[PDB]
DNA sequence: TAGAACAGGGTGTTCT
DNA sequence: AAGAACACCCTGTTCT
């Protein structure tokens, strides 16, 4: 009961490899599998928190991935 | 000219005192007539394009009023 | 844990 | 022009 690694919510648990938050694990699973090519309107470094994670998917989807995130996590 | 001065999409008419595109004028609208509490996620210089124009309100808005748009553009004659 | 699904919000086009 | 309104999309929660 912490906070999500990705946003700094608070964590739900151990999503795909990673402890995050709900909004997290889903935007996760959406953007692996929907396939978008996401782009940054500022410097590939947004600020990622609970109130801007929303604008920035490029940024967001970096971070999941960088701390670790991966569907095939569980099969590990 | 007819590219709209807040996001560079085709601009479609001069609204609210400025040459912009659909987007852009329902956006400033809606920013001016509600609350615009927006937060920037970079450093308020957000690259505010067709493809780009979402990801940040904040930066969207201060284009809209630093490129002049206000809603009593017309009773402005 | 992982996913469907819903419900709310923001967007951008049509307005036979 | 200006504005309503609709469909679409994205997000985050509740439920399984
Ligand atoms: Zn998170
Ligand atoms: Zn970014
Ligand atoms: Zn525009
Ligand atoms: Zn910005």
């Amino acid at each position: 009961s912490h906070m999500c690694l990705v946003c700094s919510d608070e964590a739900s648990g151990c999503h795909y490899g990673v402890l995050t938050c709900g909004s997290c694990k889903v935007f996760f699973k959406r953007a692996v599998e929907g396939q978008h090519n996401y782009l940054c309107a500022g410097r590939n470094d947004c600020i990622i928190d609970k109130i801007r994670r929303k604008n920035c998917p490029a940024c967001r989807y970096r971070k999941c991935l960088q701390a670790g995130m991966n569907l095939e996590a569980r099969k590990t």
